[PDB]
């Protein structure tokens, strides 16, 4: 008998200062709180600390992230503390310190020798299975943006990981013949992750977003303007087109995305160079 099982979420109640040295160095800012760099007193290694005000909404978002941490392409939660900061109660999330910078920053800070079509596909597949894992366990991320994609280290061997579960939500409430519609109700959710994914691929290839701009998005109108898109194949554009469907119910599912040849065969796509890096050094 073999029985694979992992630990549940243990919310530690003791002061974080017992276990960790807390710096005044920032690695992330938002409206909801801050992300600081911390060191483990015992092991002496680098970590990230996300501070949130302790409301039931946050406690669930942590539970979803903790549940998601088993995925190699999702930033892993290590410890969760509930402490008293100021007068208010608050949550303290301990994560693996990702100091490899933002995704587009590292593509731009290459001093580029050009950036290939193949390497962009490798990036996409990794973000793909990050979404695939989430969707497979009924979690929609709902905030997949360039800011929330960070690399582990400064290494050229670094792993890309998806952060920020401040918008993640649970998509759930003989017979192997029944339809998925009859199996309970579900809103849009997962589809918006797929849109974000399509957006990211566009910016990855050329170097600019595809998009009354709020109308041009709702129209689904975007050029593939040259001489950037003159090198990219019809197959790739058709994939972006499938990911950039206006209608959510028409937009490609994650399972279909990962099955697609360009994604599945990350090591078969032509190694044709892109102008991406040059384009980012403008705005
Ligand atoms: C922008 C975002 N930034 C975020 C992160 N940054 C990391 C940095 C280093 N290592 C791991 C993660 C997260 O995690 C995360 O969420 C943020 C959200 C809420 C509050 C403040 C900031």
């Amino acid at each position: 008998p073999q029985f694979h099982v992992k630990s549940g979420l243990q919310i530690k109640k003791n002061a974080i200062i017992d276990d960790y040295k807390v710096t005044s160095q920032v690695l992330g800012l938002g409206i909801n709180g801050k992300v600081l760099q911390i060191f483990n007193k015992r092991t002496q290694e680098k970590f990230a600390l996300k501070m949130l005000q302790d409301c039931p909404k946050a406690r669930r978002e942590v539970e979803l992230h903790w549940r998601a941490s088993q995925c190699p392409h999702i930033v892993r939660i290590v410890d969760v503390y509930e402490n008293l900061y100021a007068g208010r109660k608050c949550l303290l999330i301990v994560m693996e310190c990702l100091d490899g910078g933002e995704l587009f920053s590292r593509i731009q800070d290459r001093g580029d020798q050009a950036f290939t079509e193949r390497e962009a596909s490798e990036i996409m597949k990794s973000i793909g299975e990050a979404i695939q894992y989430l969707h497979s366990i009924n979690i929609a991320h709902r905030d997949v943006k360039p800011e929330n994609l960070l690399y582990t280290s400064k290494r050229p061997n670094a792993i890309l990981k998806l952060t920020d579960f401040g918008f993640a939500k649970e998509t759930t409430s003989t017979p192997y013949y029944v339809a998925p519609e009859v199996l309970g109700p579900e809103k849009y959710d997962k589809s918006c992750d797929m849109w974000s994914l399509g957006v990211i691929m566009y910016i990855l290839l050329c170097g600019y977003p595809p998009f009354g701009m709020k109308t041009r998005i709702r129209m689904g109108q975007y050029e593939f303007p040259n001489p950037e898109w003159s090198e990219v194949s019809e197959e790739v554009k058709m994939l972006i087109r499938n990911l950039l469907k206006t209608e959510p119910t028409q937009r490609m599912t994650i399972t279909e995305f990962m099955n697609h040849p360009w994604i599945m065969q990350s090591t078969k796509v032509p190694q044709t160079p892109l102008h991406t890096s040059r384009v980012l050094k403008e705005d």
